[PDB]
């Protein structure tokens, strides 16, 4: 049986987004908070179309498509998707993603009744990933450095914010920021990151060792 | 089945680390609260990515690795962890604590089928002891 | 209406864009016929800087949405 | 003469592509040599806004027709 | 028995070409006129050579091959194309469709002696569509 | 009072080392305890150059003797 | 038999290193080549001996000891060494390396006799190695920006030296050109690169098409 | 018994396309000339890595590896080639080409070992062809 | 002489390393007293503020190279 969000927190989402921007991270933890249950594709677009913008709306109907096509790809290179099925019977097309296929169209209670729980995962994902990704584009991780006066949490959080919500791969994040942490960051911590009896190999650990050892100021 | 938890407590927790810090003492213990039943990997994963920021996010992950460690070393150590069985086929890898293993990796269902509730219990613990370092450590 | 809307002079695109990708949505044409007619309400107008921007697009743009993000990328910043 | 053949000012794209395939093909070079003469021809006379057009080209245009296409879609309206 | 159009036709099409364009309606309406029985290969080429410039010709000529090329994958996914044959020694190539298959290149009368009926409304209908390509294009 | 020992201005490492190690062996604590004061002593008092010294150590120190080595070491010769 | 290396190949290249320092791209090229046939550990010595002042002989010296003792980790860690040999009689020691060992010491003829190709092989390219680490602490990727009226071979030129001269991972070189080219490489470039039909995702191929594709002026 | 090229003649050639640049053909000249013995995989990369500029050398190795490909194709369409051998185990692999199999990387003396006199004449005749397609295009 | 050279006010210190390493090396001395000869020139020659770098090792220095890597890695740009 499909209930709806409620439209008091609806309300309220949208007026975050109005107010803080679409990549604040308090936008972004509420959206993960209102994307906590597989919702069906008609929530995700009504949810979708109140809280965004209408350039921003069609902008996120292309990303999603595009992330719901890689899915597809992905599906039809794995008989094994938690959408798809053992039989050919069960492989998921498009339309049934989007909520176009037969006996949807429109239909939520008939939606939420073929859809399976792994589509549903798959397609909140897939949503997820679009807004991100639009959130990236509607509004320069190279040019960051600590202020002389500026504490050493305060550039990790910008510089780390910056470098994730960027157009780097994702196997990429970490040696730069990593390597953005030795070379930025004026030159007193450089020194005491350089100077590391031992090898600092994550970015958590090298924010640890310099929290330990900072020159309390 | 697995269940998520209230995005609305989720939000709240977050604004109360917002506004009173890692280290205070409402939030350790709201954490508690949102720390009640066993969670899944999935779970703590996704809690800690939203209530944290980037660089205490890192931090936390690699705290919350150290002291998985330290307990499948004490399983290795001890043949009757809640986690482990009687028998070598039971034996707790990594990979199924953080929730890396077969049939695990991104699917919470999966997760909470093949998952034992001392193994939740195991990670619960771990990744509450990770958050005291972290909140210890970034203040 | 929608057959009315200019980019002003000075007004910025993604303002322009959201303008005209309301009143298509919300008016009187069918549901398949708002993205062809948004494309080319953005060929059409949004001040010849921007058409001879559209124009000499080495890849078709066959969605507003793709439209929107070349423009964003190439826009002459001002 | 083909080799003298240039883009006026003023002249359209399809004109000069007009008289410049008929003054290639009505010449004495033999017939597997007209191809990649009209396609240089195409490169290098065109009038620099076109020829930057074809270097832009995110593509390779390897036919006469193939280059007159993506010009007549991409070209500056005016 | 290959019978060639008239050149007086050839002739007034090509003048209404010249005068009225490539996409008025009387236009479309003659070349309809003039694709009325099933040319060969062979009489499409020329006709496109005499009534069309060189710049619309080469676009023609690619247009022709795209459409033809859709036609040979439907043709592939259907064994019962009115240009092929049961067996699948009468596949249709695009060396036959585009008059480039062995006995007949530049040969009219072979040309006509090979081809199949379903070949030639195929190939015509082809270049009737790549035709009204090309004229929504040139204008 | 061993909680009241601050190094002076003027002072020498090693007498306020000596003194306040002498001031908390002499004093009321349990003997399982001492150690733990010596140190976060020497990282709480020690006027604030010395506090950074032992803050900004890249290797961590568990004794006191190992503390007083450290800063002997890299003491600012005046 | 040994056969020494020409005094003027080695004073030719002092007066390289004297000129243009020991980080420059001809320098590096120079001492590629004087490093073309393996060298035993006398002939390594004796070269940096000479080319090199008195302090950065000393670094060379210690950068050296370090990458030869990672051989020798890497040696006991596998058993299949060029160096080594399958009996536990063959294994290489730290001494036969640096040429320490018995019937070894000041003798480069009995050297060239008892070292083995593989241990010349690897003897050299630890000190290649060495001399690299080197000349990159005795005189930032980041801070790399294509000047007004620099051509773009230039610009990817000091780029991929400096980044592959540098802190960096090996595997964290590709993805952070490419994201400098992207970013850097002044706004027709970024435009250039931008609007690829193609996905470019290598130094060489961003290289192939904004050569093809750039402006001639 | 590998013996590696002269650094001589290696200074030479690298002095040489730094005056008078990668097309000119005194350039193509000398480097046919230091191309005459079939080079193992390692010569001709360290040959590359010195003579050329970072730039260039990355186009080379991506043209190397284009035209190496086009030589596993047409070995896998023909199995007398001078790399291969009659029975299906000495087929070669790319791995095998570019240095990068068993036994082979970053041992010039093992590299010798393994590979063919067609080995060896088809990389170096794929790197000459690299070699040109990169000089054209650098300028 | 080796044990007459200083770091002058204004020379850096890679001049004063290899000064003295020549004077060192080029001297009297065993061939097995040229190192913590060297040590200990670095650490009471080399100005104050370098010998209070020197001083305030975190880790201990046990060989000339390694000296010169600390003290170029932490040393005052000027």
């Amino acid at each position: 049986a499909w209930t709806p969000l409620e439209p008091k927190l609806i309300t309220r989402l949208a007026d975050t987004v109005r107010t803080k921007g679409l990549r604040s991270p308090i936008t972004m933890a509420e959206v993960e908070a209102l994307m906590s249950s597989p919702l069906l594709p008609h929530d995700v677009t009504n949810l979708m179309r109140v809280i965004l913008g209408p350039a921003p709306y069609a902008l996120w109907m292309d990303a999603w498509g595009v992330q719901l096509q890689t899915v597809i790809a992905a599906a039809t290179r794995d008989p094994r998707h938690p959408a798809n099925g053992q039989g050919r019977g069960e492989r998921t097309n498009l339309n049934r993603l989007k909520g176009l296929a037969d006996g949807m169209v429109g239909n939520p209670q008939g939606q939420a009744a073929l859809l399976r729980p792994g589509e549903l995962v798959a397609i909140t994902a897939s949503a997820l990933q679009a807004f991100r990704e639009v959130a990236r584009l509607a509004e320069p991780w190279a040019d960051i450095m600590q202020g002389p006066s500026e504490s050493f949490v305060d550039f990790a959080n910008r510089l780390i914010k910056a470098v994730e919500g960027s157009d780097l791969p994702p196997s990429a994040r970490a040696p730069v920021i990593i390597d953005c942490f030795r070379q930025k960051s004026q030159p007193d911590i450089q020194q005491l990151i350089r100077t590391a009896p031992s090898t600092l190999t994550t970015p958590g650990e090298i924010i640890k060792y310099v929290l330990d050892r900072q020159k309390t100021a």
